[PDB]
């Protein structure tokens, strides 16, 4: 297996979380389908999961509905539904430790304390596989951890995150038009 088949975006499911830091994945995701305009269909491996095409090849969006720490009871099913392995995956997802405004990719790596990377990494049985990590910033003024990923952006920072979502966005035209993830690497980090 080589190549990008499968964008996972990290997140919590319904109204209450939609625009929440610990959703950013789910933000960008929702972003690539509307440029490229795809459709997200609810799927029986509990994600959400929308496809669309470029040259003659499928690109999948999925957002699992599971809540953040099981995703990868949807993701690694999803995946053998498809036939695809952890070299075609792309995983979006908050981090913590990068400031809002900044993304980093990366090919490897533990969860770090992330517990929905964590649950796929258990799912998959790799901690090797492809990842934008999107800049959601230390916990903010007195906030817990869980405090301030399950609570929206600032003012401050909202003009922030819209431009990383628009730079996660570029990475993966990047990737869809082709170029390496070394090569976005090169590029983006
Ligand atoms: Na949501
Ligand atoms: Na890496």
């Amino acid at each position: 297996a080589m190549g990008m088949k499968m964008i996972v975006g990290l997140g919590n499911p319904g109204t209450k979380y939609q625009y929440t830091k610990h959703n950013i994945g789910f933000m960008v995701v929702d972003k690539i389908a509307r440029e490229h305009q795809a459709t997200f269909k609810k799927n029986p491996f509990e994600a959400e999961v929308a496809e669309f095409f470029h040259n003659g090849e499928k690109i999948l969006l999925v957002k699992p509905q599971t809540f953040m720490n099981e995703s990868g009871r949807a993701v690694g099913p999803l995946m053998t539904y498809f036939g695809i392995y952890p070299e075609e995956l792309v995983v979006i997802y908050d981090d913590l430790d990068l400031a809002v405004g900044k993304i980093r990719l990366r090919q490897k790596g533990s969860a770090g304390g992330h517990n929905g990377i964590k649950s796929i990494i258990s799912h998959l049985n790799t901690n090797v596989f492809d990842r934008i990590k999107v800049g959601i910033g230390r916990p903010e003024g007195k906030k817990t951890v869980v405090q301030h990923v399950l609570s929206p952006f600032s003012k401050e920072n909202q003009p922030l995150i819209e431009e990383s979502m628009c730079q996660s966005v570029k990475a993966v035209e990047y990737l869809i038009e082709g170029h390496s993830f070394v090569d976005a690497m090169n590029r983006f980090n």
